[PDB]
């Protein structure tokens, strides 16, 4: 494996090994989509590539699949200390 590390960059997006949430419950994914609930815990198993797509992994499930970059959320319910 190789890694692109000249110095210093800037973040924004999400990256690999974060914690997602669902906006909203799909239980009907494209042709070739993974489906899931409206908030549902995911792991970022790797970076956008597709234009507006995130690979997460479903944790209850177990799959990998792609989801909606705008259909993504930052984990923080006003629940739980």
């Amino acid at each position: 494996g190789s890694s692109g590390s000249s110095g210093r960059m800037p973040t924004r997006r999400w990256a690999p090994g974060t914690q997602c949430i669902t906006k909203c419950e799909h239980t009907r994914p494209k042709p070739g989509e993974l489906a899931f609930r409206k908030g549902d815990v995911v792991t970022i198993l790797e970076a956008c590539e597709n234009k507006s797509w995130y690979r997460v992994k479903h944790h209850t499930s177990g799959q990998e699949g792609l989801l909606a970059a705008g259909a993504l959320r930052e984990r923080s319910g006003p629940s739980s200390g």
